[PDB]
């Protein structure tokens, strides 16, 4: 297939991460992308490696006495500490160890995204994209800088009680768990927004029929229809991504409702004791905010999706509420009248939760519940 | 734009909050109203001085010993007294910084509804607005007065303890806060409730023609047509409102959860011990009257537009059973048959919630929980 | 109107109980039905006196030292006393206080039942009436008996003690607004579940019309259109019913939940104490499972009537399907199917939740919660 | 009716498991399926007996002391014993006891299933269906391995404590009533998902009529009318199989959610105390795996019927979109194009919860809900 624009940054992003094992080849403005089946092997060896190094740090971690475990201070302490290292690392293994099929699931969609944006505007429309990867860059240029400076403040915890050689194994595996599972959210925060950027100008496209029949290369009698087919492939593309990210999309979910419990757990009694541990307690504060910001990167995608969804049900019904009775365009209207009822154009991961936002009032109502019931046990 | 009648009232009430910060001209039954920018930033002054009011009197009263803080006679009375500021400081804030974007979705959809009333009976339809504002007004004005005997209740006791210039200034800033929500939530009680109001009106004149057909200045082959197109444009209207109100309209509901936790907590500490504190104990229950009756003053509205929903979507179903096979009016109302699938009417903040009442089976389901576990933390 | 059949003994039932206002005279199989203003005023009389009495005698219990309240040893069994009690007293008066209201809504739908009745086989179509009758007559009869064999217990717990009048005085009240409304609740069993015995001879009229096309006065292409307008009364019907019941109808099942907290409260409490309390402890026992049987005589109707809904759609369907191309059955049969989209027939108690049978499953995901909870403060 | 391939044999099992009372005649490659009335009197004795013998050994280990009862050294352990005990005698009856109306229903939607066979590709479609069957086999023999070992382990600890023939007629019938229950289970499990397998083929039937009207003996202008007649046979025997098999369905449902409650208090508890219980540790472990495992086999077929749901109301829509205007394909596309509106193809036990795979969320969101606060009473 053919990558065009800043989808193959992204995509080259996610091959360095190990999350795509693409080769691709230039051309003036595009790449050219096949499945590497060494490159699918170099990503098993690296995510292979780093989950045994992660463990084989939980391991360590448990393994050393409370006291010099600068974060590990009691039993509990390591209970949370061990809930906030291995469903990351769960995360990363799901994630990666699918990526070969998520990259065939792409090699199959991106050919027919194509076809749909040689009628729908491709031309310039890779400013879109361009605009999208811009901003999505810099969360994961955030997160990089937030994940670093964790390290150095528990490397200074390390200096501190001179212990930083074994700190530092015991959990260099893990920061760049986090990292690559930074990485598998964000390039689903991109595909998936892409794609409604796609049903936009869709959406678009088919609005200024309104004013063509009120008053675009052909008449609304065909102009319609061929746009009803385009919304087919705009639909089954979106069952194509939602179930290729569907596992590690509700892995990575259930993983950030754990942090949502775990982090929390920390600050609080990490304010329990006297305060003084500014650095932490901001960093964890800090994390907070991330373990939140990730979830809407996560949820906001849909969200905007189903919006642009719901307002093509609204134009449609305009359209069809001026269009001619019995004409041509009143039957072309029909089907696509009925299209939106039967293919509604909705994320679902392995379908075990609607994602669209009330998953975080869904989600925030058992955090909010977790949260203290946890913190109950601990006094 | 154009407001007639007492949706001039509701707005000027709202100007003078400083939640609509329209400039208008008199006209024999109307007003013309416009976006002041002189009045936008006057609104930013004040909600942003009354807010800073508001946090440096939350800071003086944690400041000030348990000893004399005449609410917050212990830690946890801080942290709940906190909690009863701080949303209600989200709230004001949230709801009036995007106040004049809220303006420009009204000055919007204000012009088609004036556009459907045309044809919609306007002549004469104001009275059901003056009807409307004259009962909503009440329920401000009642607010008022608990408000004013709730800060007359609390300067007493800062009288018979010698501390009045303090307590005063530690929560006029927080009073005027909470006035500003609930002028808020009535606005949103007037607008969402006017739109039903014409609903209901629409669904009449469409009513009457079941009559018509089985006996309005058209045939029926005519009237569903112009009909179904007003029908149209009072959805598109609903999901305007329910967009510009859908930030402040969740927030609200957040902090109103939250109100029904923190109240209940301080009635049941302060009859656990000696019930002598009469007027304190009286307060605090209509405090839980009035953060259970702003609830139903956000639900009820929704309610009842869905109901009127539900109602044309009956009433429809009547005359297509009744209409003769074939014919022109068959067709229209096949048109009008779809268009009650498609484009269903109901209000949902963000997208985060359905309005409708079951969402106060499920706040309930929430507060009778967290209320009791956060009870069980205090013994 | 006119009440055939059994009808009449449950509303007679409902007229003694004060819950039907009902004036009527008798015919060869039937009674013309009329409201007394009168019998208004007495039912009014009644049930604020039964209030007014009960309360008197909460208050009694509540001034009576634990020490001789025999089933009130302790103030939290006080606090669940009172709540046994008073929801209770709340149902009994929202109840009955909006019965002329419920009966004005019978007046109304029962005509229209009447007039479809007319066509679908109101001929012996009262034995169906008749076997509900004779059914659901039983279970007010058993719940009589438990009644009076708890009063009896109470009455002998009194005279053991030596204070049988008192404890006569300060019960007879609750007991006899325990049995008002399970009349209510009863009565509410008995409409809707009739209603759903005339959908399903509605349902086999028209499941015998396949047939007639495959192979009954009038053929198909036009039975089905008069059974499609009786389709529309019998869904109109149906919410007028969940209406006017909508507001008992919640208010019962929060006060069945509550109960379903209480009474396990009392069997878990009088089973940590030594068991020697046999009498108690099956009465108790004996009432956990009234408390599920009645709100199982609740949701039963609705979910035996949304089955009848489902197997319409199914039938609908394979007649649709065997219906030639084109001829005006097919036409008329569009109509049907689309009806079946919009007209949905579902009882909802003022739309607070779908009374569905996943009610009991989220019902009983509270109790379990709550009993727990609240078990969890006594110790 | 007749019974093709290994369909016998899973019936052959439940026969033997009593939970099938079929009597059968060989055919070459069939075997002619009836009832017999003294097989479901014997399987009526036989769980009558098991079920006698499983409460009589209850009764034992609630009478022998808890020094001596190895798994039930407390009140606690006895209450949570009895809760594992209890609730699978409970499924084993309700299941077994309803088995003669289950085989009348399969007796039933077998015929039309058969018809259905006759024209969507029955020929070699038993290869599905043997594909099937050794791949559940496999789970039932896994299954009778781990309960095995699990009695032996058991036997082990009352051989080293010399009470061996006492606690293994203390056990022996709830081992066999949890066999009983798994091959419930795993039944429901093949009939459920053998009809998704017949869905599977009609679902590729009706895709290669899309390359048949784009470029199967008849054409799409009949072929998608008698695709749309099995289209409602396979919902209607879709309602057949949920309706006779949603009461146990759903009790083991219940009965696993208890399960996953008491198992891990066990494995927390016998934690908590010295890991010296290897043998038990791990064993629990693998009871806590089988717990899982058994509620996925529940809804893993739901959740990939209704995928091939949606995936046929995609395929519809693509054929209909190509399809030509006004042509007898469209209007008989348009009948399937509204039966996939109506006759949505889903299962629901009892209707009381929709029985995809929400519902584990949704039963995941209550266990570790209930584990805590269980536990939380033991200290
Ligand atoms: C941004 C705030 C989003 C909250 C929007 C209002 C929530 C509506 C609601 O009432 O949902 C509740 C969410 O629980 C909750 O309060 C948890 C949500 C946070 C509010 C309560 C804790 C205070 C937060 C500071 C409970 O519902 P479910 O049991 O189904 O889960
Ligand atoms: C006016 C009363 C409105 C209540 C109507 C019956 C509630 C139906 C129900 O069963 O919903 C329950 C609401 O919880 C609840 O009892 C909380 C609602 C209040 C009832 C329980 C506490 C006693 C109130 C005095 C639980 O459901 P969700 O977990 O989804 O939230
Ligand atoms: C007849 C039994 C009916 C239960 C059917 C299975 C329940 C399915 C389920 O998983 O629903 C759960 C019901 O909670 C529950 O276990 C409470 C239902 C009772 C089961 C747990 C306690 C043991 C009962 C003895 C939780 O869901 P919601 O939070 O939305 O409320
Ligand atoms: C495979 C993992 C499946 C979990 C998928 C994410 C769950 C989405 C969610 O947020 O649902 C939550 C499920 O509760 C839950 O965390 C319970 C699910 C397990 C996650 C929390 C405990 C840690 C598991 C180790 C709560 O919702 P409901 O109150 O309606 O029940």
């Amino acid at each position: 297939c053919l990558v065009g624009g800043a989808h193959a940054f992204i995509l080259k992003i996610s091959s360095f991460c190990g999350l795509a094992p693409l080769r691709f080849e230039p051309r003036s403005q595009e790449y050219a992308v096949t499945i590497s089946k060494g490159k699918c092997f170099y990503s098993y060896i690296l995510v292979t490696f780093l989950v045994i190094c992660t463990i084989y740090g939980l391991v360590a971690e448990i393994g050393v006495g409370v006291e010099k475990s600068v974060r590990m201070s009691s039993r509990m302490s390591q209970v949370v500490s061990a809930c906030d290292i291995l469903v990351v690392a769960v995360t990363a293994g799901v994630g990666v160890y699918g990526a070969p099929a998520r990259m065939r699931t792409m090699l199959s969609y991106m050919e027919n995204i194509v076809a749909v944006d040689r009628e729908l505007g491709r031309h310039h429309s890779a400013a879109t994209e361009r605009k999208l990867c811009a901003l999505l860059l810099l969360i994961l240029l955030s997160f990089t800088i937030l994940l670093v400076d964790d390290f150095c403040f528990y490397a200074m915890q390390a200096g501190k009680t001179g212990r930083q050689w074994e700190i530092v194994t015991n959990y260099a595996g893990f920061y760049f768990l986090w990292y690559i599972v930074m990485v598998l959210e964000l390039q689903f925060a991109f595909t998936a927004l892409s794609l409604r950027a796609r049903l936009k100008l869709f959406n678009e496209a088919l609005n200024v029929t309104a004013s063509q029949v009120c008053k675009l290369q052909v008449p609304p009698c065909e102009a319609v229809g061929r746009l009803s087919r385009m919304r087919c492939t705009l639909c089954e593309v979106t069952r194509h991504i939602a179930d290729g990210y569907g596992l590690p999309l509700v892995i990575i979910l259930m993983s950030t409702l754990l942090h949502l419990i775990v982090t929390p757990y920390f600050l609080i009694m990490e304010i329990i004791v006297s305060t003084h541990r500014l650095h932490f307690l901001v960093l964890q504060f800090l994390w907070c905010t991330t373990h939140l910001i990730r979830m809407l990167v996560v949820v906001e995608p849909c969200h905007y999706t189903m919006r642009e969804g719901k307002r093509t049900e609204d134009i449609v019904c305009r359209l069809m509420t001026l269009a001619p009775h019995g004409g041509v365009l009143s039957s072309k209207l029909e089907v696509l009248s009925r299209l939106l009822m039967l293919q509604n154009i909705s994320y679902s991961p392995l379908g075990m939760c609607t994602l669209d936002r009330p998953l975080i009032v869904t989600v925030l109502g058992a955090v909010t519940t977790y949260l203290v019931i946890l913190i109950q046990f601990q006094r």
